[PDB]
């Protein structure tokens, strides 16, 4: 087809994907922006108008960076100065512009350097969060009521998580929850006072002489961890001569005795809010339903409503505990379990009582609850084919458990295995969107039916792009080890031509529930290898992968560096038995956990291997953050989990690299895998005489993500690859 996926394709982003992301603002309109201009759309007729102009702040003053218009529609919220922090953090100067009256709001704006912003989720009601405090903003131009007042930077937060509550936790900066109606506003408080410091140098640029110190509350594995406190406030009582009195929401008893977590907040109803905890062993959590007294401005969680979650086979949930849904009433809610068979199901919850109910069951997980209405639960799960990189979305009778309707399955059987949903305000309608192993695919439906209104997207143009490209193929498929299956994906050069030998990259991640064999299409650096550098990218899923049940899911459980790494190397085995993988040109590169099994897989003494990039891997487990490791380690500890702290590091097995070709990659300011995990990986090399590639990113964090220093270490690792694999 003439030209290659080009290295600079990649880099340069020469081949884009068209999405569709819109936005709901009621049970059937959404909004969604054509060129620059936010266009609002009705569901059931296809017909739209224009909401705003592209042009309506060209004399604004600002970069302007994200928009986030209000639900009644009569105030947008202008986001810029947008300054990042952490894998979700920032701060952001903000502006609040009326659209009734046409003008920027002066009175009392947004202070800048503010740390997270929201709407109240309905009317017009403002919250944020400013030094660690709370400010609440019943009008955009009346002066804002503080609720907190203990901020204080790396001590104190008020409505914003610290360090690994961020990451670990919340995957979020904020520690807000709105109560639908917009009368209730939930929070959280750690304190990181006795919280260790990670500590490492910024550079900055040139002009600076001396070099900064970044000092950061960070646990790492077994150290004094942030606590935490909860706390609701009334929103539509709120008032300038007195100050706000929020109500703390006390842990249960059974959290209250040693460390513990608050890992989930999800709003019930207008009048009750659902918590878990989860003890600092997390196999054990526990489920919370508290009420407010109309009479006592209180709000109390009887012991009856308490619903626990155990493991005895591992860790709670995936990476935590699921989300509950809610019927209208509050009554009772739906929620992913372990089943008896160790499979992950939607049980039912009946909010008084004992037990639960299951009403998913199967050889294959539910992936999560999507939606609920009064007949009808809305759900993604694997089921279709057995296959469990796949994904469709499927409904269940809430009358009649037995009548379970696929969703997605047939729209486009061979295009469209794999898709994500969003729906409208009460679930009158939904976008299917469609990841692969097509291009992408989104198209609008409506629940009453099922009916298939609108094509919103299908990638048309792209398409045709790639048609002039030699693009390389994809292939999932299993393997059997002991006689469990396990899948795997290849990408495979362009005229594949199965009888000659072709040189093969192993791309690993292979934490616990990850999964990297799967139906989405993707177009990175692997399809580049393989389009222009005719090379084979295999990946695969062994124990410790996810979404095919706990006794894959939970074989690594306090063993993190065994089976996960053992699998990987048998497979690489089976791979090179085949007749198109030439076995003296076999290779592993990985980031993050990636590196470090990569590492290991490195250090092993296999023979399998040539060599391998490792980029930002963890080394020895003490080195990394309490909430992640101690999920799956536990302590380290000699009279709890110490043993295999110990047995299972990077730096223990330097003696067997001498057999390999090791490049090594860390950025000197990744807050996420220190430096640290890297430098104790040379020093043990170094000090057993092995030789090896090295290459430090200054200031580039855990991703290493700014323009140049992606496109300079893609193109580091490429020109290795190709040396490594003898390619011209
Ligand atoms: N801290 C975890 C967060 C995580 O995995 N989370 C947080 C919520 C559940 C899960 C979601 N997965 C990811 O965010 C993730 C991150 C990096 C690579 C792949 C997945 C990410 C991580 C893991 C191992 C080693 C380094 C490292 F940064
Ligand atoms: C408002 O209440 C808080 C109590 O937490 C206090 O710290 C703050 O200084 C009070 N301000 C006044 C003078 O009302
Ligand atoms: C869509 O069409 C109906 C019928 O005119 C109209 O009243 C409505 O305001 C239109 N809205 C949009 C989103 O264009
Ligand atoms: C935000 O900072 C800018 C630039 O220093 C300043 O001009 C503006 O007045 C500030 N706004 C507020 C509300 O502090
Ligand atoms: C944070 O906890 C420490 C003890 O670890 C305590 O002395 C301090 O007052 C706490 N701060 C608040 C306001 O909770």
């Amino acid at each position: 087809s003439r030209k290659t996926y080009t290295l600079t394709d990649y880099l340069k982003n020469t081949y884009r994907l068209k999405l569709y992301s819109l936005r709901w603002i009621s049970d059937h309109e959404y909004l969604y922006k054509q060129e620059n201009n936010i266009l609002v759309f009705n569901a059931e007729y296809g017909n739209s108008s224009v909401f705003l102009e592209n042009s309506t702040f060209d004399e604004f003053g600002h970069s302007i960076n994200d928009y986030s218009i209000s639900p009644d529609g009569q105030f947008i919220l202008l986001e810029y100065n947008y300054v990042k922090q952490w894998r979700h953090s920032y701060t952001a100067s903000y502006d609040i512009y009326d659209l009734n009256k046409r003008q920027l709001i002066t009175e009392e704006r947004i202070p800048n350097n503010t740390q997270w912003v929201t709407w109240s989720p309905v009317g017009h009601k403002l919250a944020y969060v400013w030094n660690n405090d709370i400010y609440v903003k019943i009008e955009p131009n009346l002066p804002s009521y503080r609720i907190t007042w203990t901020g204080k930077e790396d001590i104190i937060y008020n409505g914003i998580t610290d360090w690994v509550y961020e990451e670990e936790v919340f995957s979020a900066y904020s520690a807000l929850w709105w109560s639908p109606n917009g009368t209730f506003l939930a929070y959280a408080q750690f304190n990181d006072t006795e919280v260790p410091l990670i500590e490492y140098s910024f550079y900055s640029d040139e002009s600076l002489q001396y070099p900064k110190t970044v000092r950061v509350p960070y646990p790492k594995a077994g150290a004094v961890n942030p606590t935490v406190k909860f706390f609701v406030v009334n929103t539509d009582s709120l008032s300038s001569v007195t100050n706000a009195t929020s109500i703390q929401i006390t842990a249960p008893a059974s959290m209250l005795i040693g460390d513990h977590y608050l890992c989930d907040v999800t709003w019930a109803t207008q009048e009750r809010i659902s918590l878990q905890w989860l003890r600092r062993i997390q196999n054990y959590s526990v489920m919370d339903i508290c009420d407010y007294d109309e009479s006592s401005g209180r709000w109390n969680c009887l012991v009856a409503r308490q619903h626990i979650e155990m493991s005895t086979t591992g860790w709670v949930g995936r990476f935590r505990p699921s989300e509950p849904h809610f019927t209208l009433d509050g009554n009772s809610f739906y929620k992913i379990i372990s089943n008896e068979e160790g499979y992950r199901h939607i049980c039912y919850f009946q909010i008084d009582k004992k037990d639960c109910t299951f009403i998913t069951k199967g050889t294959w997980e539910v992936i999560g609850i999507e939606a609920l209405t009064s007949d009808y639960l809305y759900y993604i799960s694997n089921e279709y084919k057995g296959m469990p990189g796949g994904r469709n979305l499927y409904k269940i009778q809430l009358s009649d458990y037995t009548k379970v309707t696929c969703l997605s399955c047939e729209l486009n059987p061979e295009r469209c295995q794999y898709y994500s949903v969003s729906f409208s305000k009460e679930a009158k309608y939904y976008q299917l969107r469609c990841s692969g192993p097509g291009l992408p695919l989104y198209t609008l439906h409506s629940s009453v039916n099922d009916k298939g209104l609108r094509v919103l997207e299908d990638n048309s143009a792209l398409d045709k792009m790639l048609q002039n490209v030699q693009m390389p193929s994809k292939k999932l498929d299993f393997i059997i080890l002991n006689e469990t299956k396990f899948w795997y994906q290849m990408i495979l050069p362009p005229h594949f031509d199965k009888s000659k030998k072709y040189p093969l990259l192993l791309d690993v991640y292979a934490g616990p529930c990850s999964q990297k064999a799967d139906t989405v299409f993707r177009l990175n650096w692997a399809t580049y290898l393989a389009s222009t550098e005719n090379i084979i990218v295999a990946s695969f899923d062994g124990r410790g992968s996810g979404y095919q049940g706990d006794k894959i899911m939970h074989a690594i459980n306090r063993r993190l560096g065994t089976f996960e790494v053992e699998d990987q190397i048998e497979a690489a085995r089976q791979f090179s038995k085949m007749g198109f993988v030439d076995n003296k040109r076999i290779a592993i590169w990985g980031w993050s956990y990636g590196g470090y099994v990569t590492s290991m897989v490195l250090g092993s003494g296999s023979g399998v291997f040539k060599c391998g990039i490792a980029v930002a891997p963890v080394s020895r487990w003490e080195y990394y953050d309490s909430v992640y490791t101690e999920r799956y380690m536990g302590l380290p500890t000699p009279e709890d989990n110490l043993d295999h702290y110990r047995n299972s590091t990077v730096m223990s097995r330097a003696e067997n690299f001498k057999q390999v070709e090791y490049l090594l990659i860390h950025g000197t300011a990744d807050d996420n895998v220190h430096f640290q995990q890297s430098a104790q990986i040379s020093k043990a090399l170094v000090d057993v005489g092995v030789d090896f590639q090295a290459m430090w990113y200054t200031d580039e964090d855990h991703g290493i993500a700014s323009s140049t220093a992606h496109q300079h270490i893609y193109t580091h690792m490429s020109h290795f690859i190709k040396q490594c694999f003898s390619l011209p």
